[PDB]
């Protein structure tokens, strides 16, 4: 039986729009935890991001929607789904529509710390590829996460 709630740290992110994931972009997200509250149909997300190269922390609350998808407001509107779950990782697929109306598809591989299991990494590359995102649009987040624990 799986527990999806708990500490989750980003290892890699892929994006159909590179403007959304480099240095200080809104979706270069360093996850810290995700709590799924199925009783209240909500999800709680805590993570760091950088603006001005300095770490900033966010705690968001999303709403459970149809088909195990969640809606959450952050740099526009987001609809995401936990596409894959193992005992060591989560792969999340997110569609963002920003304030300008531009749509971006992104994937993220999450784990319990810094030591990546290749089996989880191969699944992340396949989900990324399936979403039309090229290999070169993958950023290594563990290498860039120097925000507090
Ligand atoms: O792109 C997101 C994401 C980034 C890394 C892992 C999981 C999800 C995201 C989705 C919804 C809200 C905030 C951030």
């Amino acid at each position: 039986p799986f527990e999806l709630s708990g500490k989750w740290i980003t290892s890699y992110i892929g994006s159909s729009d590179l403007e959304k994931i480099g240095e200080n972009a809104p979706f270069q997200v360093f996850m810290r935890s995700i709590e799924f509250d199925d009783k209240e149909s909500k999800v709680y997300l805590n993570f760091f991001s950088k603006e001005n190269g300095i770490c900033e922390e966010f705690s968001l609350i999303g709403t459970k929607q149809e088909g195990n998808t969640y809606d959450v407001n952050y740099a526009g509107n987001n609809k995401f789904v936990v596409s894959y779950a193992s005992e060591t990782a989560l792969i999340i697929s997110n569609i963002n529509v920003d304030e300008e109306g531009d749509k971006t598809i992104m994937t993220g591989l999450l784990g319990k710390g810094t030591d990546i299991e290749d089996q989880d990494l191969e699944k992340f590359k396949e989900v990324t590829r399936e979403n039309g995102i090229p290999e070169e649009n993958i950023v290594n987040i563990i290498e860039r996460d120097d925000c507090p624990a």
